[PDB]
C-alpha cells in the first residue's frame, strides 16, 4: 500500500528507473568531485604556497617558478572539469529522460487501468457513490501522481548522492569530522518521512475537496438550462465556492507543514554541522589534526545545505502523489459481484426466449430500508408481448432493471429458458437484449454513431431499415448532413420525439432476442406512434417483448397484460381477461496566439495579495543571497583562524564560530519558512480565485455557448480542473525558489564585480548559453501544449460521457468501445509526453554540461589572470567559489521554463473564458422591471434559427397571443418547434426576425433575471439534482428561503406529498444524480412542485404530464384548474385530455401557425386537429 503506484511497470520501465538511478548517483557525486580538486588540491597548494613564503629571497625566479606550478596544475584542473562536464551530459540527459519516459508509461497505464475500473464498477455502486468526484480525479489525481514518480525521483537520488558523495569525501580527506554530520542524518530522514505522511494525508483531504467541488461543477454544466430557468447561477456558485474553501485551507496547512519541513531541515544540518564545527575547532587547536576547516572538508560538507534544500521539494512532490493515488487506487482494486468483463459463465446457443421471475424480493442499495418487490411472480412465454400496467412507483421499471441484471435479486431467480441468468455470461446476457429507457439518453457524436452503439458491425442499410421502422428516415433526411448530422449531449439538438425514435432505431439494430420498451413512445405523437407500434408488430414473433407503456392503445394489442400494484403481479391476463375482473386494468383504461504577458496578468489578480509578496521576496532574497556570502564569510573567518596567536586563546574564536552557525541556522529556518509560506498562500488564495471567477463566468455563458461541440459537458470540467492546476504548477515555492536563485545569481555578481571583474564576464558569457536554451525549450513545450490541453478536453470529453450516461452505456454493452476512444484520445498527450521527455533531458544535459564547462573555463581564466599578476590566487578562488553557486542558480532557475509555458497557455485561456461577455447576459442589473405584470404574451412573426444548425428554419412566422386566465395549448409533431416557443420566451436565444413581447413591452428591454423570476418552467425531460427532494423543490424560487410548508404545500398540488411521507427520511431523501433514483413519474411531479413552488405569472408545461398516471395527472389537472385563473399558462400536451379545457388551441406546423381556436371550433372543422385526435 505503500509501493501501489509502480504496480504497473514492467520489465522497460524498471530498467528506465535503475539505468535513471544508476546516472542519478554519478551525476551527483560530480560536484563533491568538483569541490575535490578546488578544495583539496588548489587551495593546498595556494596555503603551500604562503605558508612556505620566504619574502623577498630569490623572488626573481621563485615568482615564476610558483606561477607557471599552480597554472599547470590549474590546466590539468581545467581539463578535468572539461571531463567531467562531457560525462555530466550523458548522465544528466539518462537520469532525466529515463524517468520521464518510466512516469510516462506508468500514468498512461494508470489511466487507462482507472477507466477501465470505473467502466466494470456496477450500477449499485454508482448509484451510492458520487461520479462527479471520478470525473475530476481521472485528470487531477492522476495528474499528481504524475508530478511525483517521474524525474523529480532522479532528482533526488542526484541530491542524496551528492550530500554522500560529499560526506565521503570528507571522510576520505579527515576522520571524525563527518561522522557527527552522519549522526544527524538519520534525524534528518526522520523528520523527511514525518513530514512526508503529513503531507500525504493533507493531499488526501484537498483531492476529497478538489473533487467535491469538481463534482458540483459537473452537476450545474450539466443542468446549466434547468439551473438558467430558475436563476440559480448565485447558489450554485457559492455551493462551488463552499469547496473551494475547504480545499484552499487544506492547502494552506499543506503549505506550512512543507515550508516548515524545508526551514526545519536547514536549521537542522546548521545545527548539526555547527557542533562539528566548535569541535573540530577545538580539536585542531588541540593538534589532533591540521587542516580540517581550510576550504577542504569544511566545504565538502557545506554543499549539504543545497543537497538538502533540493531533495525537499521531490520528498514533497513524492508525498503528494502517494496522497493521489489513495482513491485512484482503491477504485482499480475494488471489484464487482456482476462482472460485466468476466468470461466464466454459459452462452447458450440457441435461447427461445423463456422469461421467468420466481418470488423476487429486492430493495434498491440506495434505499434498502424500502421494499420495491415482494415475490413477483411473471412469467413470458416465448415470443411474446407482455405489458406492465400500475401507478408509479410500482416497480415497473424496476422489473426491466433486473432483467437485465443490473441488480440482483435479494430474493428469488430470474431465469431464461429454465436456466437462472446468474449463471448465464453477463456479457452475453445484456447483448442478447435490446433496452429502451424511459427518457432516452444519446451521445455527443453524430446519428449514425449513436446508432451503431446498439450493434457495432451494423451496415449502412441495416441502419435506414431501422430508422425507417423507428419513424426517423424522413426526418433525417430532412437534415443538412444527414445521418452524419452531430447531437448534443444526450440528444439535446434534438426535439423530444426525435431523440426517442432515434433511440429505438439503436434497439431495433441489435437484433434483440428479448426487446424492453419502457415508455418507448412517450415523446411521440400520435401519427408516429401508430407507424413504429404497427412496425414493432410486424416482427413480434421472432421475439419476445415486455412494453411499459402508459399510452395504453398499445397495451390493447398486447398478448398478455401485469398488473402493477403493492410491487406484486394482481391480474394478469389479456385485454377481455382483465375486463372480466373489472379491476386495475379497467380502472386505468377508464378516463489564441498565447501572449507572453498572459501570466503576469494572472498575476495581478493577486495584487491584494501585495504584502504576502513583499516579505516572501524579501526572504528570498536573504536565503539566496546568503550562499555566495558563505564563501565571503568563510574567507573572512580564515583571516581569525590562521594565525590568532596563542593557540588557547583561539578558543574565542572557536565559539564565534558556532554562534554564527547558530544564528545562521535560525535565520535559515525564519527566512526559508516565509519564502516558502507566503508565496504558497498567495498562490493558494490565487488558484481559489482563479476557479470562482471560470466558474462565474461559465454561469454567465448563453445557451449557445453550451451548445457549441467544444463545450461539452466534460470539456468544461476538464477546463476547470485544468487551467486552474496548471497555473499553480508555476507560482508558490516554485516562484518563491526562482527569486531565491535569482537573488543568488546576483549576489554572486555583486562580489565578483567587487573582488574580480574579469570573471564578471565569464558570468554574463554563461548566462546567455542557459538562456538560449531555456528560451527554445519552453517554445517547444508552449506549442505543444497548447495541443495538449486542447486534446485533454476530449478524453476528458469521453470519461464524463461514459461515466454519466453509464446506464446506458452497460446496457448496450458499450464499455470496451468507450475504453477504446478514451484510449485512442490518450494517444497524442501520451506521444507528448514521450517526446518532452527527450527535450527537457537534453535542456537538463545541456545546462548541466555549461555549469561545468564554466567551472572549467574560469578555472583557465583565473590562471591567466594570476600569471599576468592581475589576479590573486585566493580573490579568484572566492570569486570561483560564488561563480559556483551562480551557474547552480541559474540552471535551477533554466529547470522552471516547462512550468511556465502551461502556465502561460492556461493563463492566456483563463483571461479569455474571465473577459467574455454574452449577449444575453443574466448577470446585468440593466433593463426594465416592470412593477405591474398582467401576464399578457404574444409572438409577433417569430422567425428562429438554432445556432449550432443555422441552415435550417425552425419558425418560419410565429403569431400566437395569450392572457391572464387563459391556457395556450401547443399541439403539432414531433419537431415542429413547441419546445422552441419555450426557450425564446425563456430568452435562451434571440430570434432573427420578429418579436416577443410581455404586456406590450419588448422582453429584450426587460431584465433577464426579472423576466425569468416571471414564468415557471417544467422542461419535456425534467431534471433534478443529487440533493434532498426539498431542496429540489425549494430550487424554483432561489431569491428567497423557501419554508417547509411552502414545499409541502407545493408537493401536494404536485401530487407527490404523501410518496415523500412514506418514505424514510421523508423529504430529505436524497434523489439521485438527475434524479434517477426516482420513478419517471416521481421524478416528474417533483419538478412539477418546483415550478409551482414559485406561484409564477406564466406557467409553461412542456409535456408536464407524459410520465405520470391516470389518476395522478388528474389530480394535477384539477390542482391546475384550481390554480387556472389568476395566471398565464402555456401547455404543450399530446393528451386529449390536456387540451379539452384550454381556452384556445394553436397548431404549430412546420413552425407556423396552422390551425388555431377553441376545442370546439377546431373539433368542428376538419383537418389536423381532428385527424390527430381519430382514435
Ligand atoms: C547501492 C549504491 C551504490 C546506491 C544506492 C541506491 C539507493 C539510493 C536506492 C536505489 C535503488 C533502491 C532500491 C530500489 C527498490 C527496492 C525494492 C523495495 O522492495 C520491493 O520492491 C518489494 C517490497 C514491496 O512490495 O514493497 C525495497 C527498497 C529497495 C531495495 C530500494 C532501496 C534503496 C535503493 C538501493
Ligand atoms: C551512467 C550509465 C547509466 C551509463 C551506462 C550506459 C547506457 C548508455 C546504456 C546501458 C544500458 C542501456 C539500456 C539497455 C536496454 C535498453 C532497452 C532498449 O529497448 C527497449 O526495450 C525499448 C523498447 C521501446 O522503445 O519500445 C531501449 C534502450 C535501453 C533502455 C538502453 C539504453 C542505453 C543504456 C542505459
Ligand atoms: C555516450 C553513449 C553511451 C550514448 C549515450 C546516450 C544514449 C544512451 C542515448 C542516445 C539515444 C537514446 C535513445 C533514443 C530513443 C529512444 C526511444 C525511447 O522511446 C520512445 O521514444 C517511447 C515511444 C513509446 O513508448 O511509444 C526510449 C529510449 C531510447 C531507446 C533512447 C535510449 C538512450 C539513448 C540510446
Ligand atoms: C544515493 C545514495 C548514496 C543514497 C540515496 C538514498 C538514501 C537516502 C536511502 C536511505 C533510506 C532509503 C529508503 C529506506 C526505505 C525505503 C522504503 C522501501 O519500501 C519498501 O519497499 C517496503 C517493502 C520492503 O521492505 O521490501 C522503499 C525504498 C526506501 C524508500 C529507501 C530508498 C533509498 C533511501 C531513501
Ligand atoms: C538523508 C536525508 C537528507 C534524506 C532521506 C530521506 C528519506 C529517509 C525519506 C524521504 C521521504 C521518505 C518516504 C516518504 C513516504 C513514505 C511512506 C511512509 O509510509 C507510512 O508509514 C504510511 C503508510 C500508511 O498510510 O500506512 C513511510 C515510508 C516512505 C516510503 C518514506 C521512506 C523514507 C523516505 C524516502
Ligand atoms: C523521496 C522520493 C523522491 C524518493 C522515493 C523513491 C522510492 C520510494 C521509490 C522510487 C522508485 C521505486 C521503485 C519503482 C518500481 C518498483 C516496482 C513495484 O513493484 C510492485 O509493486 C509490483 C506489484 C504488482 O506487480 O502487482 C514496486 C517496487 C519498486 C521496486 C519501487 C520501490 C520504491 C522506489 C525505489
Ligand atoms: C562560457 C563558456 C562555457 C563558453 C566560452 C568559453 C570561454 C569562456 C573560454 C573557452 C576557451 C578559453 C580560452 C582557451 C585557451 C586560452 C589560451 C590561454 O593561453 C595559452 O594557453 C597560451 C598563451 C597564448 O597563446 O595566448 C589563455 C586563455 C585562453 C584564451 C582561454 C580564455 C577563455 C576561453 C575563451
Ligand atoms: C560546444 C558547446 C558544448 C559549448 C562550448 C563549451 C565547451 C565545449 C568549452 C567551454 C570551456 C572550454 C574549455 C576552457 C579551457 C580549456 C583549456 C585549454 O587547454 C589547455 O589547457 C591547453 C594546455 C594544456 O594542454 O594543458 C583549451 C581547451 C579547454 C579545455 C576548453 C575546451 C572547450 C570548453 C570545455
Ligand atoms: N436507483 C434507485 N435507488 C433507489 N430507489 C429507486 C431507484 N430507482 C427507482 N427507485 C424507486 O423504485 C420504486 C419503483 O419505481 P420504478 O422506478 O420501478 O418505476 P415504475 O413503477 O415503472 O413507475 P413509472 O411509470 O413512473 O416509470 C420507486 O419507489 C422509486 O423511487
Ligand atoms: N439545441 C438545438 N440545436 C439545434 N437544433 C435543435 C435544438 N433543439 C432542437 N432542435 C431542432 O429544432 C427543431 C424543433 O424541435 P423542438 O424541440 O422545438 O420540437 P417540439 O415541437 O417541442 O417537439 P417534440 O415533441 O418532438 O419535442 C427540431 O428539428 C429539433 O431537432
Ligand atoms: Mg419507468
Ligand atoms: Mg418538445
Amino acid at each position: 500500500s505503500v509501493l501501489t503506484m509502480f504496480r504497473y511497470a514492467g520489465w522497460l520501465d524498471r530498467l528506465y528507473m535503475l539505468v535513471g538511478t544508476l546516472a542519478a548517483i554519478i551525476h551527483g557525486v560530480a560536484l563533491p568531485l568538483m569541490m575535490l580538486i578546488f578544495g583539496d588540491m588548489t587551495d593546498s597548494f595556494a596555503s603551500v604556497g604562503q605558508v612556505s613564503k620566504q619574502s623577498t629571497q630569490m623572488s626573481e625566479a621563485d615568482k615564476r617558478a610558483m606561477f607557471a606550478k599552480l597554472e599547470e596544475e590549474m590546466t590539468t584542473y581545467a581539463y578535468y572539469y572539461t571531463g567531467i562536464g562531457a560525462g555530466v551530459l550523458i548522465v544528466a540527459y539518462i537520469q532525466v529522460s529515463f524517468w520521464a519516459l518510466a512516469a510516462g508509461r506508468q500514468i498512461h497505464k494508470i489511466r487507462q487501468k482507472f477507466f477501465h475500473a470505473i467502466m466494470n464498477q456496477e450500477i449499485g455502486w454508482f448509484d451510492v457513490h458520487d461520479v462527479g468526484e471520478l470525473n475530476t480525479r481521472l485528470t487531477d489525481d492522476v495528474s499528481k501522481i504524475n508530478e511525483g514518480i517521474g524525474d523529480k525521483i532522479g532528482m533526488f537520488f542526484q541530491a542524496m548522492a551528492t550530500f554522500f558523495g560529499g560526506f565521503i569525501i570528507g571522510f576520505t580527506r579527515g576522520w571524525k569530522l563527518t561522522l557527527v554530520i552522519l549522526a544527524i542524518s538519520p534525524v534528518l530522514g526522520l523528520s523527511a518521512g514525518i513530514w512526508a505522511k503529513i503531507l500525504s494525508s493533507f493531499t488526501d483531504k484537498e483531492l476529497h475537496a478538489y473533487a467535491k467541488a469538481g463534482a458540483v461543477a459537473e452537476e450545474v454544466l450539466a443542468a446549466i438550462r434547468t439551473v438558467i430557468a430558475f436563476g440559480g447561477q448565485k447558489k450554485e456558485l457559492e455551493r462551488y465556492n463552499n469547496n473551494l474553501e475547504e480545499a484552499k485551507r487544506l492547502g494552506i496547512k499543506k503549505a506550512i507543514t512543507a515550508n516548515i519541513s524545508m526551514g526545519a531541515a536547514f536549521l537542522l544540518i546548521y545545527a548539526s554541522y555547527a557542533l562539528a564545527f566548535w569541535y573540530g575547532t577545538s580539536l585542531v587547536i588541540s593538534k589532533e589534526y591540521s587542516i580540517g576547516q581550510v576550504l577542504t572538508v569544511f566545504f565538502s560538507v557545506c554543499i549539504g545545505a543545497f543537497s538538502v534544500g533540493q531533495a525537499s521539494p521531490n520528498i514533497e512532490a513524492f508525498a503528494n502523489a502517494r496522497g493521489a493515488a489513495y482513491e485512484v487506487f482503491k477504485i482499480i482494486d475494488n471489484k464487482p459481484s456482476i462482472d460485466s468483463f468476466s468470461k466464466s459463465g454459459h452462452k447458450p446457443d440457441n435461447i427461445q426466449g423463456n422469461l421467468e421471475f420466481k418470488n423476487i424480493h429486492f430493495s434498491y442499495p440506495s434505499r434498502k430500508e424500502v421494499q420495491i418487490l415482494k415475490g413477483l411472480n411473471l412469467k413470458v412465454k416465448s415470443g411474446q408481448t407482455v405489458a406492465l400496467v400500475g401507478n408509479s412507483g410500482g416497480g415497473k421499471s424496476t422489473t426491466v432493471q433486473l432483467m437485465q441484471r443490473l441488480y440482483d435479486p435479494l430474493d428469488g431467480m430470474v431465469s431464461i429458458d429454465g436456466q437462472d441468468i446468474r449463471t448465464i455470461n453477463v456479457r452475453y446476457l445484456r447483448e442478447i437484449i435490446g433496452v429502451v429507457s424511459q427518457e432516452p439518453v444519446l451521445f455527443a457524436t453524430t446519428i449514425a454513431e449513436n446508432i451503431r452503439y446498439g450493434r457495432e458491425d451494423v451496415t449502412m442499410d441495416e441502419i435506414e431499415k431501422a430508422v425507417k421502422e423507428a419513424n426517423a428516415y424522413d426526418f433525417i433526411m430532412k437534415l443538412p448532413h444527414q445521418f452524419d448530422t452531430l447531437v448534443g449531449e444526450r440528444g439535446a439538438q434534438l426535439s423530444g420525439g426525435q431523440k426517442q425514435r432515434i433511440a429505438i432505431a439503436r434497439a431495433l439494430v441489435r437484433n434483440p432476442k428479448i426487446l424492453l420498451l419502457d415508455e418507448a413512445t412517450s415523446a411521440l405523437d400520435t401519427e408516429s406512434e401508430a407507424v413504429v407500434q404497427a412496425a414493432l408488430d410486424k416482427a413480434r414473433e421472432g421475439r419476445t417483448t415486455i412494453v411499459i407503456a402508459h399510452r395504453l392503445s398499445t397495451v390493447r394489442n398486447a398478448d398478455v397484460i401485469a398488473g402493477f400494484d403493492g410491487g406484486v403481479i394482481v391480474e394478469q391476463g389479456n385485454h377481455d381477461e382483465l375486463m372480466r375482473e373489472k379491476g386495475i386494468y379497467f380502472k386505468l383504461v377508464m378516463t489564441e496566439d498565447v501572449p507572453p504577458a498572459s501570466f503576469w496578468r494572472i498575476l495581478k489578480l493577486n495584487s491584494t495579495e501585495w504584502p504576502y509578496f513583499v516579505v516572501g521576496i524579501f526572504a528570498a532574497i536573504i536565503n539566496g543571497g546568503l550562499q555566495p556570502a558563505f564563501s565571503v564569510i568563510f574567507s573572512k573567518v580564515v583571516g581569525v583562524f590562521t594565525n590568532g596567536g596563542p593557540p588557547e586563546t583561539q578558543r574565542q574564536n572557536s565559539n564565534l564560530f558556532s554562534l554564527l552557525f547558530l544564528i545562521l541556522g535560525i535565520i535559515s529556518f525564519i527566512t526559508f519558512f516565509l519564502q516558502g509560506f507566503t508565496f504558497g498562500k498567495a498562490g493558494e488564495i490565487l488558484t481559489k480565485r482563479l476557479r470562482y471567477m471560470v466558474f462565474k463566468s461559465m454561469l454567465r455563458q448563453d445557451v449557445s455557448w453550451f451548445d457549441d461541440p467544444k463545450n461539452t459537458t466534460g470539456a468544461l470540467t476538464t477546463r476547470l480542473a485544468n487551467d486552474a492546476a496548471q497555473v499553480k504548477g508555476a507560482t508558490g515555492s516554485r516562484l518563491a525558489v526562482i527569486f531565491q536563485n535569482i537573488a543568488n545569481l546576483g549576489t554572486g555578481i555583486i562580489i565578483s564585480l567587487i573582488y574580480g571583474w574579469q570573471l564578471t564576464l565569464l558570468l554574463l558569457a554563461i548566462v546567455p548559453i542557459i538562456a538560449i536554451a531555456g528560451v527554445v525549450e519552453m517554445k517547444m513545450l508552449s506549442g505543444q501544449a497548447l495541443k495538449d490541453k486542447k486534446e485533454l478536453e476530449g478524453s476528458g470529453k469521453i470519461a464524463t460521457e461514459a461515466i454519466e450516461n453509464f446506464r446506458t452505456v452497460v446496457s448496450l454493452t458499450r464499455e470496451q468501445k468507450f475504453e477504446t476512444m478514451y484510449a485512442q484520445s490518450l494517444q497524442i498527450p501520451y506521444r507528448n509526453a514521450m517526446k518532452k521527455a527527450h527535450v527537457f533531458g537534453i535542456t537538463f544535459s545541456f545546462t548541466q554540461a555549461m555549469m561545468y564547462f564554466s567551472y572549467a573555463a574560469a578555472f583557465r581564466f583565473g590562471a591567466y589572470l594570476v600569471t599576468q599578476q592581475l589576479m590573486t590566487f585566493e580573490n579568484v578562488l572566492l570569486v570561483f567559489s560564488a561563480i559556483v553557486f551562480g551557474a547552480m542558480a541559474v540552471g535551477q532557475v533554466s529547470s522552471f521554463a516547462p512550468d511556465y509555458a502551461k502556465a502561460t497557455v492556461s493563463a492566456s485561456h483563463i483571461i479569455r473564458i474571465i473577459e467574455k461577455t454574452p449577449e444575453i447576459d443574466s448577470y446585468s442589473t440593466q433593463g426594465l422591471k416592470p412593477n405591474m405584470l398582467e401576464g399578457n404574451v404574444q409572438f409577433s412573426g417569430v422567425v428562429f434559427n438554432y445556432p449550432t444548425r443555422p441552415s435550417i428554419p425552425v419558425l418560419q412566422g410565429l403569431s400566437l397571443e395569450v392572457k391572464k386566465g387563459q391556457t395556450l395549448a401547443l399541439v403539432g409533431s414531433s419537431g415542429g418547434g413547441k419546445s422552441t416557443v419555450v426557450q425564446l420566451l425563456e430568452r435562451f436565444y434571440d430570434p432573427m426576425a420578429g418579436s416577443v413581447f410581455l404586456d406590450g413591452k419588448e422582453i429584450k428591454q426587460l431584465n433577464v433575471q426579472w423576466l425569468r423570476a416571471q414564468l415557471g418552467i417544467v422542461s419535456q425531460e425534467p431534471i433534478l439534482f443529487d440533493r434532498s427532494i426539498a431542496e429540489n423543490i425549494a430550487y424554483g424560487d432561489n431569491s428567497r428561503v423557501v419554508s417547509y410548508e411552502e414545499i409541502v404545500r407545493a408537493a401536494k398540488e404536485a401530487n407527490i406529498h404523501q410518496f415523500i411521507d412514506s418514505l424514510p427520511d421523508k423529504y430529505n431523501t436524497r434523489v439521485g444524480d438527475k434524479g434517477t433514483q426516482l420513478s419517471g413519474g416521481q421524478k416528474q411531479r417533483i419538478a412539477i412542485a418546483r415550478a409551482l413552488v414559485r406561484q409564477p405569472h406564466i406557467l409553461l408545461l412542456d409535456e408536464a404530464t407524459s410520465a405520470l398516471d391516470t389518476e395522478s395527472e388528474k389530480v394535477v389537472q384539477e390542482a391546475l384548474d384550481k390554480a387556472r385563473e389568476g395566471r398565464t399558462v402555456i401547455v404543450i400536451a399530446h393528451r386529449l385530455s390536456t387540451i379539452q379545457n384550454a381556452d384556445l388551441i394553436v397548431v404549430i406546423q412546420n413552425g407556423k401557425v396552422k390551425e388555431h381556436g377553441t376545442h370546439q371550433q377546431l373539433l368542428a372543422q376538419k383537418g389536423i386537429y381532428f385527424s390527430m385526435v381519430s382514435v
